[PDB]
């Protein structure tokens, strides 16, 4: 009588805690043998509500990067990347993939800089990439800019 | 005697759901006064699931637009874009974020481009903007082939 309560208390409190948030509380194990199938779900439960907390941690984490990065780029530090070392999981492997898409672009960027300042200098010997798709606009463009120049 | 073994079975099987991921079962309310405390923590920790189910989809849905982005623009079709209004929250914004600073940098590189090819065609009228940061270099570089060029 006053031990059933008791034991029922207990798992409406650690349901209660688990719903508030309070993930830190050691759910421990059954307290007699009809209880095995409410802690085993409690213990499962908890474990996954800590990992689905980390992960969302994670992509918080990686929206201020991202937001850190533009901002860095705006002002012109655009060696600055988005720390995917310090993430994890999916979260570091999105911020891997920004870091890399970014730095593809501005090194298509700097390759039109490099060329253009060479003939500039009267040093036709460098060509742009033959770029695909629509990129294909850029060294047609700067293939006439050659021709022309000299 | 045989209700309360019921009662406590079913409240076993809600647990046992939602751990193993079935989440889709309507909890409903409770069945008698002293259950109160247990239903009302289930529901709430169900919605919670839920919730946070969705928003770790839209990551996984986030990590393959980036992917698909990447492949279109490595391709040369540049213009695509993560369809952010496909998705929802921390992930739509994120989307939005990456959107803008890949068009941002096209923006400077189409510039560039932009510019010299007007200096090809012997138009001088066009100036590199003003850069910031190490940015700066793309803006002085782009001066000295106008004022080389002519
Ligand atoms: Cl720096
Ligand atoms: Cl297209
Ligand atoms: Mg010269
Ligand atoms: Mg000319
Ligand atoms: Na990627
Ligand atoms: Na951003």
């Amino acid at each position: 009588h006053a031990v059933a309560q008791q034991r029922a208390d207990r798992i409406a409190t650690l349901l209660q805690s688990f719903a508030d948030g309070q993930l830190d509380t050691a759910v421990g194990e059954a307290p007699a043998p009809g209880y095995e199938r409410h802690y085993d779900s409690l213990r499962a439960l908890q474990r996954q509500l800590r990992e689905q907390r980390a992960e969302l941690q994670q992509v918080e984490s990686l929206e201020a990067g991202l937001a850190e990065m533009s901002r860095q780029h705006e002002a012109g530090w655009i060696d600055q990347t988005i720390p995917a070392e310090r993430l994890e999981g999916r979260a570091a492997r999105i911020a891997k993939g920004v870091n890399e898409l970014v730095a593809a672009h501005i090194a298509v960027k700097m390759k039109v800089v490099s060329v253009v300042t060479a003939y500039g200098q009267g040093n036709f010997e460098p060509l742009m990439d033959r770029l695909p798709g629509k990129k294909a606009q850029i060294t047609e463009a700067i293939d006439g800019v050659r021709e022309r120049l000299r």
